[PDB]
């Protein structure tokens, strides 16, 4: 298997103001000694120092790319919005809205990110690589048209999709969220579409905070072409499978996806200051696994795995590098030193088969 | 109300080796730029620097006290156990357990942990303070007596309650342990005595992993004073409450308890990376407000508050403000900024009616009769 891995080191210097984890400084939030912000570099940097070093960066395409066009961008987001946002970028940073601080020179940066989904997109459906990963940051897919939160200040995937489309002329795009918070801005900008297939499994109420969203299942002809799957917090391996085996697969084999993108967050890990779930780094590989065999099935295998969220410095390198050896088919030396103590922390069989009889419930209400 | 507060700056310089969270540096664990420990000094110390700017401290006794002498140390543990710390932190540091590394020096430090654990038991039964707040690190609630586990090197809530039972003479000791992992070291300690009720409320199977513990009540004449209370992961507000109003508060009532000693943990928070419950700063002041009044009741007010596990830097201070603000009655302007976002992801009534049904098959299970307070 050939698989590309769009990444660009300039991605890495997007840097908002002072935080404490999510939080402003300022007022009641004492400035910290050292963290500075959750949407960091650094859980993404060493994701990449760990793919390095475990050899796995030299057995994958390596690629950049151009920054999303106006043309591209403008498929999915307003002038206007484009404008503001340039506007704030060039006049040193400041907030775009709240949950979405930005720094000076952050518009080139998220055309970047941008420009990678793109890219990534393009190359799959080209025949250059079986599947891809996208290391985009800034993340997309909170994103709104004409409003940034959440800390996306473009819908990547809605761009790079529109891009595809527009380009090669695929009618049946399926978008797998499995970033723990529930991407909105993905729903918002294919929910009466029936050409664009939206799943998400988030923590219920997370974030948007008090959002389930089961009962949203799109409107007009995308009536039935968007699934939220409200997983209770606290979850983990088996409430994954599940929903997948019982959801996620059933809904692709209706809809026979032509290209499959995955919006991947690793936010639903076990040490996530962000979520309250408990998936380890073989969870993320076996849905990587699964969702790489739907794409065997109706798309020839063409598979786009884009970086989301995801704010534990420890331990999301060891989750994404999971994911990329189930891409490429290459399973280096690396062993998650957390796998075993997560297994242990998994939910007891009579939460599980709570959590299973909800998932047979939601099947059932959507028809499948 | 007088409020004691137990600390000392030194407490905050006790550092273990480069960490990324709790594991270990070396291997496919890369060092962090910045971050070091997830029991790391910043969380203790952003609490200490808002109780300053929130003028809280001002209304406080803040009080430093000696360490923990060798008598005291040992009422515990055993002597080679002392030696071998000892031995270690003087030679420069290293691993006493995994789960358990300590710098050099922190033997000394840890000294005085426990040094603050007795100083502010003896503080409260001597009249000095009607409760007190003990800022101890490191922490002591996983600690065995002959096993360091859980970045816990002595048994500082045991070790503060054997001086208090020896100088003073209570009978009835009540431990309430609400940090978010198993309280593991005060369980196995008291687990055949009826003098020490040993109440832990913790996610199941988080830490020790894999551990419930529902079934574990106490052996001999200690059968019927240990409660493990595991709570589902994802619980956050109302599963703490029902908890506390079916389990805690009647176990109490029950054992009549002379002194109440609270083993505070605030991983329980709903940022915290360590666990996976839903709590805010204002559950934490409503489970103080509940143990407050059970103190009340049975103890003359006589309430102690041991600082445990916490490793949200944003967060703590918030949630560790609210139990002082509680204890001193002395409330300040600040205001939880987390709050209302936080009370927004709660579970939902499903949820929370699955977890209550549990708690109330549980209460059945420890025999333990839902009375209202008297
Ligand atoms: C700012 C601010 N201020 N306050 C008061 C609160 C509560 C704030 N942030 N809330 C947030 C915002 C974003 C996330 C996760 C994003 C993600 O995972 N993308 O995939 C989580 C919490
Ligand atoms: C996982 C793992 N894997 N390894 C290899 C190591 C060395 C790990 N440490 N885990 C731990 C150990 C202790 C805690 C205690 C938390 C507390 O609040 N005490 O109250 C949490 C996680
Ligand atoms: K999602
Ligand atoms: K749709
Ligand atoms: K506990
Ligand atoms: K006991
Ligand atoms: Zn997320
Ligand atoms: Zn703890």
């Amino acid at each position: 298997r050939r698989t590309a891995f769009f990444f660009d080191e300039l991605c890495l210097w997007h840097a908002a103001g002072p935080h404490a984890l999510t939080l402003p400084v300022g007022g009641w939030v004492q400035p910290p000694a050292a963290a500075g912000h959750a949407e960091s570099p650094e859980t993404k940097r060493r994701l990449k120092s760990l793919l390095d070093v475990s050899g796995l960066t030299a057995r994958l395409q390596l690629r950049s790319a151009p920054p999303a066009s106006d043309e591209d961008l403008l498929r999915v987001h307003p002038a206007h919005y484009l404008e503001r946002f340039k506007a704030l970028s060039d006049a040193g940073g400041g907030s775009l809205g709240q949950d979405a601080p930005i720094g000076p020179g952050s518009y080139e940066i998220a055309r970047l990110s941008a420009g990678l989904a793109i890219a990534a997109l393009d190359a799959v459906l080209a025949g250059e690589a079986d599947n891809a990963y996208s290391l985009s940051r800034p993340p997309g897919h909170h994103c709104l048209p004409d409003q940034a939160m959440g800390f996306c200040f473009f819908a990547n995937i809605a761009v790079a999709i529109e891009a595809a489309k527009a380009r090669h002329g695929v009618e049946r795009v399926a978008v797998l969220d499995w970033d723990v918070h529930h991407g909105n801005g993905t729903q918002a900008i294919y929910y009466r579409r029936d050409d664009v297939l939206s799943i998400s499994l988030h923590q219920d109420g997370c974030f948007p905070p008090g959002y389930s969203g089961a009962e949203d299942i799109g409107e007009d002809r995308g009536r039935g072409f968007n699934l939220n799957v409200p997983l209770l917090p606290g979850g983990g391996h088996d409430a994954y499978m599940q929903a997948m085996q019982r959801i996620v697969l059933p809904a692709l084999e209706r809809f026979r996806p032509q290209l499959i993108v995955v919006a991947s967050g690793f936010d639903a890990n076990a040490v996530d200051p962000l979520a309250r779930m408990q998936l380890h780094s073989d969870s993320f590989r076996a849905m990587t696994a699964m969702v790489r065999d739907a794409a065997e099935r109706h798309a020839g295998g063409r598979l786009v795995v884009v970086h989301e969220g995801g704010y534990s410095e420890a331990y999301v390198p060891f989750c994404g590098l999971a994911v990329i050896e189930e891409l490429s088919g290459v399973r280096s030396a690396v062993r998650d030193p957390l796998r075993d103590f997560i297994e242990l922390q998994q939910p007891n069989a009579a939460f599980r088969d709570f959590q299973r009889q909800r998932l047979e419930e939601l099947a059932a209400q959507f028809g499948l």
